[PDB]
């Protein structure tokens, strides 16, 4: 068993003139969209990489981040935020995501504080991404899952770029060994 | 970044006519025979896995152990040892693996002790068993590996099955990333 | 709510033509093969007894130790191992149990090193065999018990007696009701 | 071997036109009334089915309590006491429950001071009910248990039910072995 | 995330000529008889809607407690005890209610000690009512809950009250969020 | 009262076509197998002659070990356990003697941990073979004996010689006196 | 290896018209008269069986005392004595067992003082009686034992009962084997 | 509990052309010979019935010790031992009681050290005469007894009167209960 | 006077159809099957020469050790035991050599813990094989020898070599002379 | 002047109908069997090329250990032991190979303690495998070398591969110089 910390990239983020309500499931390996039919986003490509090795897996600390790619001229806000339970429903409108026990609007081109996990030091078998979507409950989830983070954007009035977001952690490991997925 | 430490199988033994000179290299990404052609045995399937996550692994320990399925009737040794060189030779002759800096002769039926890599701590950046197979000179290989860790037993009359060996260990991972391989 | 320890025997070996890949699930309650359709196998008598009275049950620890009934002549191989996870598969093949984070290769008459189950106290709600043998999901069954314990040995030419396997295990009790299990 | 502490109900006590007078013997395995014929009464579950488990048993204490299901109107008494030895017959009439080392007589709706077995730390080898109602001799099962706990109510004009009685313990395990009864 | 502590009626128990074998599951969010069909009883209703406003819920404390509405001239006793497990059955008869690790018999009017949850500390995620009852398994019930609460009375001549039971608590949210609940099958 | 150490062989194993399941009670004074009908089996000759001049035995410390006359081609596998009930059945099966408290599978030609009685300083007042053959509840015999030792292997195609179990112990007596055993 | 400490009968004296002339060899393993021709009396029958269980002992401690079945009215003397050496013939003569480095007459109704072996802490190999009597010269003899215990009385008009002795001891074993003797 | 503390008689010697072979058990309730068949003998009155009123009681300590009503002219041995265990024969033969871990010849007239038993301190659970004597199997003698008390005396040409044997103790009782004996078969 | 420590050789053992009971005095000069008639056996070359230098010699410690020769296919087991008296008879069965206050069934192939003497920190009187084989009473060899060390192994059927014993130790003379034995 | 550590395998034993007697010199340059005519046999090819480069070595430690390919149906044992003199023989017959002061009979098929060279520090000139071969007396020989390290198996009914034995060692050198080595 070992220790490791790394700073990586999530997601990129794309204005579209639908609204934009997504949510990354924060696994022991993670690299979804998983199908099929396929859930969720973002990809930590180390992570799931190098925790395919071990057994078992505790995060002590983990951050999500926001860089910006767009010019001042932009409009539009970026809400983030971190659901802890999987029975309730992901929340309907960026006015509704706007409420939350830790939330922030950052958007859209500014330094802004990085959210951040409350703590939460438990030992958390690691499965893969195809386990992950193939489960069914919500009670079957939370064995394995902190819990879902949600990110979601307004609509605008024309697809284009705007940056990415980032992922950091450490996380601590134990128990090796290196078999086919039931 | 996160630690982890298991028990699992790497191989199952099997006594046969011909000698048997084997070589499990330790990459980040385990998962051989790799081809092609097809190169090296065993497989802990859950560390390729894991470590397809990240980036970057640090091996706290690790060892290799033996387990019996045997009768008591059976003769016959089962050498273990751990090259740190790619540069050498794999030896031939099990008369020859008998001599090694850690070496053993557990063989056939007994506790017997376990055999531990020699410490060294320090990043190994993480590659699959087909980029591993992929690899030309030893020169490239001593990138990613602490060094090939060599097993062996001399022939018997007939075929036959004998038991599992079993690798444990620690190891530390760091930086997370989801990426297709180079080709 | 008492605390208790004791040695006790799982199983009796029995080398066979076929491979042996062979799983015991660590339940608060054990004596499989429970079916229907049976799985598993191994059975603590005095574990199972003594614990349908209690309520949650915490094992401080645990080993499994062999001990051989055979003759020098015989040649096998006896892997042991522990996975802690049931969302990954049963390794097939004996080569593949030799790779694991725990695991040894004892066989087939030697001493040899007993495997010891990493520490994990945490409390366990106490279900039954028949109870255990009847859940459909892993996520089910990661609940109740810390984790599958496998072994596994290669073919032989004939079938043979070989040697008993033996828990040993101290463990700790709370809460005492008897009543009838759920369907 | 593991140490466990509970509190749980052992029976549910009924008034009863004829005098009851009732014994509950502290085995390793309780579980009664065993038979045949039946003998004995009450059953901690819990502890039957996690002492099955070990070998050898140490009750570092133990305790028996009442509770009320009653309304104020009814008359009636209750009386409680712990016998040590076997070789001693039940006493039979509650006028002579009433005399007793240890004895309570809480009834029939009140507080009331709970029942406590003077300190006995010596290793007990566990045995089944069956077992236990099988054996013949009182040396005998003093070889087993500490001793019988006895329990008496005068009787009342009409059957009723008054409420459950709650033993509460802690208790040292060791040993561990899971075979077939004798 | 703020603390919390309060008094509160849970039932009000009834004789009846039929025998009475009662269950309530301490969920974080409990207001039951939840249906379809329905199943449990009792409903702390404080407690579901203080708690229906976070979103984990660690209870360091909770007693049930017996009040009597009665005249002296009823016979009658009333078992209370504490099942820590799902996978166990719901005894039957209220003579084997009258074996447990913690258990009491206090009827019908007096005083009586009152009945105390043995200690958990740890964190539990928040449900309802209908989403609890939608449970299958009791593997996945476990996840949710401390374990039920069991009580039971034996029969009587002819129904009437009897008086109310009171459950008292000290419980300790974290995590602020109001959603929809997800639907269970 | 004085004090006493010493190694001793306790038994021959033979391997046999037959399963083997074997069990020697700890007596103060052991040389069995009293009768009639004969019961169990195994005589540490030196003990009972020692201990049928005092009254009152504590034992300190016992072990049991294997030892190997076997060839390396025998196969076979050899498990070893300690009971401390009487009122337990004698577990059928090595398969079940696998499990206990305390086990090990040595065989058949290892090194091998060796067994150990866990801790139990009380008089016990000492008895002879034929006295302890003819009680008859288990509740009788737990007044005179810490546990009975379980032993047990496999069968094998033919029959043949494999190796002595050997006890080793400090024992510490009390009380001297010479007389006639009870009927 | 255990220790031990018993107090126990080592003969029942008799009064007689011949003189007395007694011997008690301190072997590992007493139980005397073996034979054959029989030889030496008195048996500690715990501590031949104890010690026939392990294989070399050490006796830290040991004394002989005299109590009394007799009336005042009797007459007679009762000599007790130690030789540690056995090349020495047994002295013929109560009047020649009065003298001796440790001797006492205690007789024959007095509370009177206990005799005490001088300390020799020197691991014995254990040796069964009839292995014992089988021996020929007395420097084999040495080998076993620390030396022979002697006890003697004069002649009386009648034969009659008069009280045991009893013999007191700690003792210290080693090394556990239960074999058939040579 | 209270503790206690006593000198008393035991049991009044008397010499026959017989030879004299006695065993007096130790019980937590002596008063023997109990039959039927009739079975040991002496009998500390003062001892079962104190100890008949409690339930679980310790000796700290006890002796034996022997007192002089002849004359000088009488000649005769007299042995007092004390073996642990039942399992073991009543031996035969006083030349054969001469041997022990514990032994006395006082006889016949003279002061003489008082037998004591070695220590031995675990509760022991009081049984009546009648209850000792209906006890088959040594191994049940064996939970209620430390070990019978063995005295023996030669034979002599005609019967007469010698003096008696005297126990002295220290106990110490536990646990008050006053009930009827269980009827051992 | 001087110190000395060696590993070395006692004798090569050979599973055969008749049992092997087989005992080796550990006298100060050692060079056994002394005769006639022949007694005993094993031979540590190197004690018997260097000890026949001076006139008494004290062993700070000695060990007895297996091992292997045999392929796993090889069934049997192997017992090791140490009385120190000879008044004793030499245990027969195997079953019987199994109790003993030291033994272990180590058998046959498998590493094995070593038996080892207990402390006897005395003088002893050196003298050669065939004055002690001449000798007549056990109390007579009493003073020469801490005590027989005892091997055996159960039949087997066919006669085949299977693997050296080997003793080790470390033993200090005092007082120098050269002479001629008495007959 | 460099410090070094490594595992090596030494021999590939073989299970003969002749009986094996064989012992393997450690010089600062091992690579045997050098002739002619032929003689010893092992070969830690690592070793002798490191230093052929320098000119003096130490070695702080040396370990043999043995490993099992055999099924436990072998029967067989294997000892292993130390001679620190060339002036006595090699002992003959694996019964005499059985005393040593530093022995072992781990066989066949069982975990088992390693075999450990008691300490040694002192100065040795390297030389070459051929130059050792034609060496003469042992006086010279005790120049160059801490002394023989003997193994040795008894026969068995047919032949067989049984499994390597394996060196291990920390050794210091200094003094660097390459030049041809004298005749």
């Amino acid at each position: 068993g070992t220790t490791c910390s790394m700073s990586e990239i999530l997601l990129a983020v794309s204005a579209t003139t639908a609204d934009q309500i997504l949510e990354i499931p924060v696994c022991a390996g993670i690299d979804f969209p998983a199908g099929t039919p396929p859930r969720y986003i973002g990809a930590a490509k180390w992570l799931a990489a190098q925790s395919q090795m071990w057994n078992t897996i505790v995060f002590n600390s983990v951050r999500i981040t926001w860089e910006t790619f767009t010019a001042d001229t932009t409009s539009g806000y970026i809400s983030m935020a971190f659901l802890s339970d999987y029975m309730l429903s992901l929340p309907t409108g960026v006015e509704d995501v706007a409420r939350i026990v830790p939330s922030a609007t950052i958007a859209l081109k500014n330094r802004g504080p990085s959210i951040v996990m409350p703590q939460n030091r438990t030992a958390f078998r690691c499965i893969q991404a195809g386990q992950f979507a193939a489960l069914g409950s919500a009670a079957d989830k939370q064995m394995y899952s902190p819990g879902r983070f949600i990110v979601a954007i307004p609509k605008a009035s024309a697809t284009q770029a705007v940056g990415q977001i980032k992922i950091s952690y450490s996380v601590s490991y134990r128990g090796a060994a290196i078999l086919q997925p039931a």
